[PDB]
């Protein structure tokens, strides 16, 4: 119930659709809060339907580590969310690496873990866990910030079959397009990896996987060699300075065996506990 004429454009925030920063100024004086505004660019009939489910998913979530839904706006459906001022975790970490210690990295880890644990109780599968999709609210709090690929599990099965972010994808997601809580855990493992690399560019999952495959490989061979690599227990390497106990968590998340991957409940308790030993 936001009126389009009351959303005053401040700046673009980034790019299935674009995000803008706007001030909702309903009294048309100069007051009112800044908000984030997501819309589709050239909306095909399939994209609109998916965007409408994204909205209902986001509207259905209330959690300290999940970005807050505010409303919608029709002229061109726009989704209105709270504005989180420190940007993506990926960008915040690059910008402020010098001030972020391992204890802080594990505070973030733990909050992402709690948000995912909560998603799992709603039977939601995120499908796009990555630091680019986590927002920073302040130095002490991060929020899962985008739900554009998120799906609801069917009532009677524990997975769901659908450019993908292939370097964050579990093997069964690459080979069968099967997504589950277990494949979110795989990707979480990649998130934890990103964090302890501090986003040093040549240590990103794409750069590393491309070197391990061979930087000669292009187009469509890439995914085939990645599947092969993962099937042969090829893995992203331990980041410089990542403690043994943390890399062990990553490697456990990256089990080819779906059922042997840990739960977000398990992950949250171990990370919290490692945090205290520090
Ligand atoms: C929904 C929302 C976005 C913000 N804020 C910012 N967003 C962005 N980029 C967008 C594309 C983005 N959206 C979601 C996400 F997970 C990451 N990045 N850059 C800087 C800021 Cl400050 N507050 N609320």
């Amino acid at each position: 119930q936001f009126e389009e004429r009351h959303l005053k454009f401040l700046q673009q925030l980034g790019k299935f659709g674009s995000v803008e920063m706007c001030r909702y100024d309903p009294l048309q004086d100069n007051t009112g809060e800044v908000v984030a505004v997501k819309k589709l660019q050239h909306s095909t009939e399939e994209h609109l339907r998916d965007f409408e489910r994204e909205i209902e998913i986001l509207k259905s979530l209330q959690h300290d580590n999940i970005v807050k839904y505010k409303g919608v706006c029709y002229s061109n459906l726009k989704l209105i969310m709270e504005y989180l001022p420190y940007g993506s975790l990926r960008d915040y970490l690059q910008a402020h690496a010098e001030r972020i210690d391992h204890i802080k990295l594990l505070q973030y880890t733990s909050q992402i873990c709690k948000g995912m644990e909560y998603l799992g109780t709603k039977r939601y599968i995120h499908r796009d866990l990555a630091t680019r999709n986590i927002l920073v609210e302040n130095e002490n709090r991060v929020k899962i910030g985008d739900f554009g690929l998120t799906k609801v599990l069917p009532q009677d099965k524990e997975y769901y079959k659908v450019e993908s972010p292939i370097f964050w994808y579990a093997p069964e997601s690459l080979t069968e397009s099967k997504f589950s809580v277990a494949s979110d855990v795989w990707s979480f493992g990649v998130v934890l990896y990103e964090l302890f690399t501090y986003i040093e560019k040549s240590k990103s999952p794409p750069a590393e996987f491309m070197r391990m495959i061979g930087n000669d490989k292009q187009g469509q061979m890439i995914v085939f060699h990645l599947i092969e690599l993962l099937k042969n227990n090829g893995r992203l390497p331990r980041p410089d300075g990542c403690p043994d106990e943390i890399y062990m968590i990553m490697t456990e998340c990256w089990n080819n065996n779906v059922n042997q991957r840990p739960s977000f409940r398990d992950l949250a308790l171990r990370v919290d506990q490692i945090r205290d030993n520090m």
